[PDB]
């Protein structure tokens, strides 16, 4: 009789890469990179604060279209592409850090104080913001101006007296000519000091023309300042000052800016990215560079394939028609031929190769207020050094998914062909002395094995000491 | 006679992970991660100043409570989280980076120099610092008044003669009104220039009231500027100016500033973090991230553990009772029974174990200054930036922490278990023909074997041509 | 007779690394690390630019030594570090981003315009800078002085109607005494406005003496803008404008600049370093930090060596006389004695190598632009950040490349020890019963076999069935 043992085989299996050769072929594999957005931003579990022609420091500052703003709260603001301002000129230098402070903070929390103001026009506006169908400048900042020809030095103190951190903001009029500064300030000049026990700022207005911005050369630019609980705000001003009207609070969690272009939906995911959300998944993906939230790793492979399978078709070629296992017995008998997996040893290969997947799959971590990776002006050093971080960073993390997937699939291919070794081996212990491995994965029985045996020698229960003699007389012909 | 082969167990071993099973168990384990600092630091081999009550930009522009620090150098300066200032109110734009300048150099030497003044007082003193009980100011600076109700054109010239670059502290006064500008330097105003044949500053003195510090509405800003060899200083002041006494050298060497509440006591360690020392010898470390010295790398990972043995419990169950080696023989005979250990099998485990550990504990890298890792205040885009990439770097490495030890205790299983089955199959090419596997580990001898030739099996010096008759005779029946 | 399986030998092998072994003989490697350039730079296919005595900076300008860089072009520009300045004393603030902005374009291309002035002298001059024997200043900017006692304010437009961005260059003009003040531009004192639609930047001239430079104390300070597609420039000044004459375009592509002492000369290399290029091959670098083009990646390592052989001299000492492949059979029969190798296993061990060596060698990454890492100043923070990612970077290529390595080296072992074992078991299988393992690698064949035998085992054309009576009845005596 003959007793032969194979693995099965896949008619159009798939390709993978290896450490070692390149490209070869197995019977099933899966995909580790994630390269295709929903094209929809989710709004669960994250909250989302949609911006609709609002950056988010007008939302701050107050603009007659961005009303609908205020005291929200998101631990993820998106700012649209189309935005743009409706108000009187603005310019706010280092903005792009005011941005950043307003962000992490995920709220436009806002509470109004009772700064003590005297001889000043405590209400100053512009037709360059209109709401309501009037002149109304912005609606956080109270533009002083001066009041019976004239503006005396203001010096008022606002303590701290709460426990949290309170952000001002505050700016200064830079009205585009002489004959406005008399006009609006009664005086040829102006300084602006803003002091804490901490720090101090001052800024001196300049005069002068700029090309003008809906109608308007004049222009005005913003300051901010924090004040620490236990410490006051101090405001010394001779003119120009267009003042806060009270606070917002500072607080730090997980929240962030995102600028995109995309409709928030009804889904939910845990990865969000410019272009809709992403299936919180597979470990890497290549759809962008800012994220948001418990996403893959970034790299720039177009696809990473990882086997879960075998290699495809001494041991004879696989067998297209095993369908009950991956490693099993086929035989010949004086009563026909047939076949039956080997359940133990095509578990042992399923288990190990899931294990590994379930090591990888899923795996992800959370991310929160990175620092921009996309520019729309040049700016020198910040921003060169800002971009080397960043690419450095991926092709760090494209180097080790490359090398972790050729190791990955290096094993598995060892590790599945192992197997269909140790059953090889521990068949021929069976028949140790019954038998001879005639050199194809094929063993020759020498004693007429009916069916009956062969089932005996497939669950190990098969006794080389009864058919001994037979065996003998046969092979060696004792 | 029967002869069998094994290996030693362990009747409670560890845990370790690999990279195709996750949780297995072996017999000896070794920790790579160190989770534990003294709680002291120690003041050898580097040199350590413990600035009690003193930040390092106090001691740098002089303080009557840091009057002990002058001329003192240090691998390493501790500032402590309760130091607070005891002098007139100080204020030093972008100290950050002066604090940094001054760190790096390792010292607080200083040479006073002869500045030619004339039309001045040379002694401007304040209540503000007490010094002997009485008004003194800060140490190395000098505040120039009007001198008889005049200041003249201050137009001084410093040269640099020497090879060391020098470094120059001064300042400007912020007097707090009008009254005092006046009564101080008998001026309206005043103008600071500072330059040299590579660079210039320039500042104008603020007046208006701030917050009262210690009972004082004025403050002091600090400037900074280095003259190189070859170059001069020169300072065109008409008031204000608080004048270098003269100059700090600049070195550049292997020491920082490390923020720490611990005691300094006596110990020796080469790797220091803010809470004590760390040993210097597992190759990573979950203490801290900032850290002085040659140290272990800082990793998220709480443990990692490195098999050092072999998996516990084809071979039978691995023997509890082996005591003198890793592998072994266990026989019996007509003589009863046995065992003895493989002494060169075993030690060719061990000598490729320990070759693996020498090549990784001890191993660690030797850093200093490195960018700051902690804030108390929020800055905006630089700091973002910085704590991106500290936390970017962290997650390579502790990427590289995980895989490796994965790999390197995968390995060492197989490693292990390779040794048993060389020791497995040797055996069988000295018994050849003279004895059968029995698919357990065991051989089955045929002829009458006594404890005589048992050892000469151990020892490889059986003879297989003196036994082929009788074992012929006994399984084939010849 | 007897037939043995062995391998070659090489008298005088090379020490490879590996991972567990650390050293070990190999017959043959390969390094992976480039330390040696060529000490010229090669100037193809890259376009180089050799500034001679000229900064980027001084070409930008406009300088009489520099004239020979106008409306040029590269791909690298060479600043050597002999270049001094000729003209009048500049200082550029932040000039390190102004160098990173213009040295991306990769141009000097410069179109002038028509700048309407009216009141003011449009040609100031300067002995400082001699062109053709006589004083002439910058060669693209425009020393505005007063004209006939006066200068009035100038309020000038210059629109963006082109698709470039434009960069404008412009200056301040810092006489160092009221005496020229007054001279110079008839005023006490002077304001200059810069505004576009998007920022807006101004400054005032600073008057006091400088170190004389050039016998010169008076400075000139240079700043820029961008104006954008749509947008106008609009310039405001009452005195002391160093006017533009036209912009240069800003362009964004592959380039950037070295700083380097290096013949340029006749060769071609795609990777270039500041001493000379480096050939494009060898994966790794330890020639320098700074590259530019496709370049291996920098380490700290001094050598990498990669196994491409086997390891040197159960299977007998490797075979030094072995010429004709890696892995053969030996034979002695009753003719006598000879050798031949096994061109099938010889061809797959080569083949594994050869892949291994083609998936590293030649895969080289393309960079440009890249942030500095070299430097003549102490600046504070940014640099200090600088620094530190430019550490880590190396840091963690320098790990994997070690690892790599040493993973390749153990593979490679493994690899080429595994075509031995096969070739032994397929052997064996050939001669499955009419031969013994002798437990050296050789087997003894029981028939008396003759050469042309021996040549049909080494082709697996061997009939077992045909020496099996001879066979037994040696072995057994049947
Ligand atoms: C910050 O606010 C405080 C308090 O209002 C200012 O102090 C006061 O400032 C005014 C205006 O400079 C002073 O009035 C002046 O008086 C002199 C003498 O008669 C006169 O010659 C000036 O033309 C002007 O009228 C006033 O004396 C002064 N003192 C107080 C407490 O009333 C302070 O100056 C402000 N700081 C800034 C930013 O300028
Ligand atoms: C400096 O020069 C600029 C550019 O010429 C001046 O800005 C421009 O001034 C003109 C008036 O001379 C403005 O035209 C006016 O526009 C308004 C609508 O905004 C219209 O109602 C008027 O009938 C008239 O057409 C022009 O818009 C304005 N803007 C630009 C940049 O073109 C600027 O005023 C000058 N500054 C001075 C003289 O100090
Ligand atoms: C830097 O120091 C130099 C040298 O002391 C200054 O030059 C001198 O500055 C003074 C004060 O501005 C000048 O005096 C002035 O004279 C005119 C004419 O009589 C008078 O109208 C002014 O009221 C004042 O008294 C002096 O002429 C001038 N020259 C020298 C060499 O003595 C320089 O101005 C200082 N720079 C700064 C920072 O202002
Ligand atoms: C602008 O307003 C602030 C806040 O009111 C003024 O600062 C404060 O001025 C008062 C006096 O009006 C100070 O009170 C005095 O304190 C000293 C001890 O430091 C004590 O000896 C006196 O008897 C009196 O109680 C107060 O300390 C001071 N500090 C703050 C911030 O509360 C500031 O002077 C005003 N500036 C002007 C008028 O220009
Ligand atoms: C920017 O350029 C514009 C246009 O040239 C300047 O506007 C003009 O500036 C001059 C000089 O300040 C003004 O002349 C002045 O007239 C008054 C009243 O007679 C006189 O008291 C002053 O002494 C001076 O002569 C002029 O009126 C003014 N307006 C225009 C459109 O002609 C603007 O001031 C410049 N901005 C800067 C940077 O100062
Ligand atoms: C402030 O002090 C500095 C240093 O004394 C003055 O600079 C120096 O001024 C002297 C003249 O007092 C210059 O000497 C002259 O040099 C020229 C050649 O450059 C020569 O032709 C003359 O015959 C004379 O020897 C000296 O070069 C100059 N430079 C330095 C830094 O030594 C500066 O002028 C003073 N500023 C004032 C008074 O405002
Ligand atoms: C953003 O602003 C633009 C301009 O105001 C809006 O476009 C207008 O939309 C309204 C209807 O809401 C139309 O009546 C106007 O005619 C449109 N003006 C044009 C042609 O620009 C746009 O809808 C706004 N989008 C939001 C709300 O984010
Ligand atoms: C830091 O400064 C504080 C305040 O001066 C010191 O606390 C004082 O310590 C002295 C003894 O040295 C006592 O007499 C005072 O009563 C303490 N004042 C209080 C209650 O704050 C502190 O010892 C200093 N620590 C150092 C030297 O670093
Ligand atoms: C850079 O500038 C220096 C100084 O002008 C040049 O050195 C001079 O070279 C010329 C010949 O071209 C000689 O006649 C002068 O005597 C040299 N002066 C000295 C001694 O410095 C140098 O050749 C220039 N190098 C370039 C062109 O990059
Ligand atoms: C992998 O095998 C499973 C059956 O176990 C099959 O459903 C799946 O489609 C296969 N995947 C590929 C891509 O071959
Ligand atoms: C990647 O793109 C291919 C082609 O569109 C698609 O079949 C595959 O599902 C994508 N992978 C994922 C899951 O993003
Ligand atoms: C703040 O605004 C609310 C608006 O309803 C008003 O009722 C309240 O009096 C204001 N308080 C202050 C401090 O101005
Ligand atoms: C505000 O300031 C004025 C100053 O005259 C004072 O009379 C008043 O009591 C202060 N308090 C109020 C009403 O806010
Ligand atoms: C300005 O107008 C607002 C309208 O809400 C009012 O509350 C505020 O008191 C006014 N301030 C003054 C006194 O001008
Ligand atoms: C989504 O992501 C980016 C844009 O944010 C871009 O690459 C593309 O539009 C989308 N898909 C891919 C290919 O990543
Ligand atoms: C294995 O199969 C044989 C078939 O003859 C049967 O006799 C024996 O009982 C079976 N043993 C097990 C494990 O059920
Ligand atoms: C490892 O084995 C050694 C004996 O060789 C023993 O002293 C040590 O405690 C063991 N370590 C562990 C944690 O099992
Ligand atoms: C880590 O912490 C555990 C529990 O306190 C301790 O047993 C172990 O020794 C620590 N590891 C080291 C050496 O820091
Ligand atoms: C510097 O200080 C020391 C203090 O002992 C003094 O002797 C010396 O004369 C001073 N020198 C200068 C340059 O002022
Ligand atoms: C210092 O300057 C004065 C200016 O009058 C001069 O007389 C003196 O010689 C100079 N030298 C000294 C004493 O430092
Ligand atoms: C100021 O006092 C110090 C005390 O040491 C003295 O050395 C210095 O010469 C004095 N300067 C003047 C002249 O005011
Ligand atoms: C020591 O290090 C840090 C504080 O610097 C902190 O995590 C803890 O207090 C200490 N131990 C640990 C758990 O790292
Ligand atoms: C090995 O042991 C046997 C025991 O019979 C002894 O005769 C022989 O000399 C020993 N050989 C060695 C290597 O000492
Ligand atoms: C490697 O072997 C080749 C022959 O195949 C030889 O030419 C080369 O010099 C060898 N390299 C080394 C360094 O041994
Ligand atoms: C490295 O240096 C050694 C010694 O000069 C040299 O033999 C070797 O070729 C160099 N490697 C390369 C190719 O740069
Ligand atoms: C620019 O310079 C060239 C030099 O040949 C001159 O012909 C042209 O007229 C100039 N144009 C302007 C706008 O000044
Ligand atoms: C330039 O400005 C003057 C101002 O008087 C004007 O007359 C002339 O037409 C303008 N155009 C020219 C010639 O550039
Ligand atoms: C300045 O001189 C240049 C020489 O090319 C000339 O083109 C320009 O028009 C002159 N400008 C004036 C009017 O001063
Ligand atoms: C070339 O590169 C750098 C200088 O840029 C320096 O290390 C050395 O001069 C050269 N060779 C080496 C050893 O890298
Ligand atoms: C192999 O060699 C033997 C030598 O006897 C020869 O007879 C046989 O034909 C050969 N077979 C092949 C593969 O050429």
């Amino acid at each position: 009789a003959t007793l032969c043992l194979g693995h099965h085989a896949v008619p159009n299996g798939t390709i993978v890469k290896t450490i070692t050769n390149d490209r070869i072929e197995v019977t099933n594999a899966t995909e580790l990179v994630q390269n295709s957005s929903i094209g929809e931003i989710c709004d669960s579990p994250h909250q989302i604060l949609d911006g609709e022609n609002c950056t988010l420091i007008d939302a701050l500052l107050g603009d007659p279209q961005c009303d609908g703003f205020q005291n929200k709260k998101w631990d993820l603001f998106v700012e649209r592409s189309k935005a743009y301002s409706n108000c009187y000129p603005y310019d706010v230098p280092d903005y792009a850090s005011l941005r950043s402070l307003v962000a992490s903070s995920g709220t436009l929390e806002f509470k109004n104080e009772s700064f003590n103001w005297t001889g000043v026009t405590q209400n100053g506006t512009s037709s360059a913001c209109i709401r309501g169908s009037s002149s109304s400048f912005f609606s956080r900042l109270n533009w002083l101006t001066h009041l019976n020809y004239t503006y005396p030095a203001l010096n008022v103190t606002m303590p701290n007296k709460e426990q949290f951190d309170k952000l001002y903001i505050w700016g200064v009029h830079h009205p585009g000519t002489d004959k406005d500064q008399i006009f609006l300030y009664a005086q040829s000049s102006g300084r602006i000091t803003v002091s804490t026990k901490r720090s101090q700022q001052a800024v001196i207005p300049n005069i002068g023309s700029r090309p003008r911005i809906r109608d308007i050369p004049s222009r005005i630019s913003i300051y901010w300042t924090i004040v620490k609980p236990g410490d006051i705000l101090l405001i010394n001003s001779t003119g120009n000052l267009i003042a806060p009207r009270g606070y917002f609070k500072i607080r730090s969690g997980k929240s962030s800016i995102m600028r995109s272009d995309a409709p928030i939906g009804k889904c939910k995911s845990e990865c969000i990215t410019p272009n809709g959300s992403i299936p919180n998944d597979k470990p890497f993906q290549n759809v962008n560079r800012i994220t948001y939230g418990a996403c893959p790793r970034y790299v720039k492979h177009s696809t990473l394939k990882l086997a879960t399978g075998m290699r495809n078709v001494f041991i004879e070629n696989g067998w297209e028609g095993m369908v009950d296992g991956w490693y099993g017995f086929r035989h010949q008998n004086s009563e026909g031929r047939g076949q039956a997996a080997d359940l133990k040893s095509t578990q042992a290969a399923i288990d190990q190769i899931n294990g590994k997947l379930n090591r990888l799959i899923g795996k992800t971590n959370e991310k929160f207020h990175q620092i921009e990776k996309e520019f729309s002006e040049v700016e020198g050093r910040v921003q060169d050094l800002e971009k080397y971080v960043e690419d450095t960073k991926i092709d760090l993390w494209s180097y080790n998914a490359e090398l972790l997937v050729a190791l990955e699939n290096q094993h598995t291919i060892d590790l599945t062909d192992s197997e269909m070794n140790k059953l090889f081996e521990k068949t021929k212990k069976q028949l140790r002395e019954n038998a001879e491995d005639m050199g194809n994965g094929c063993f020759k029985i020498y004693h007429k094995c009916d069916n009956a045996c062969i089932e005996s020698i497939r669950n190990e229960t098969y006794d080389h000491n009864v058919y001994r003699d037979e065996a003998l007389n046969n092979r060696f012909q004792i």
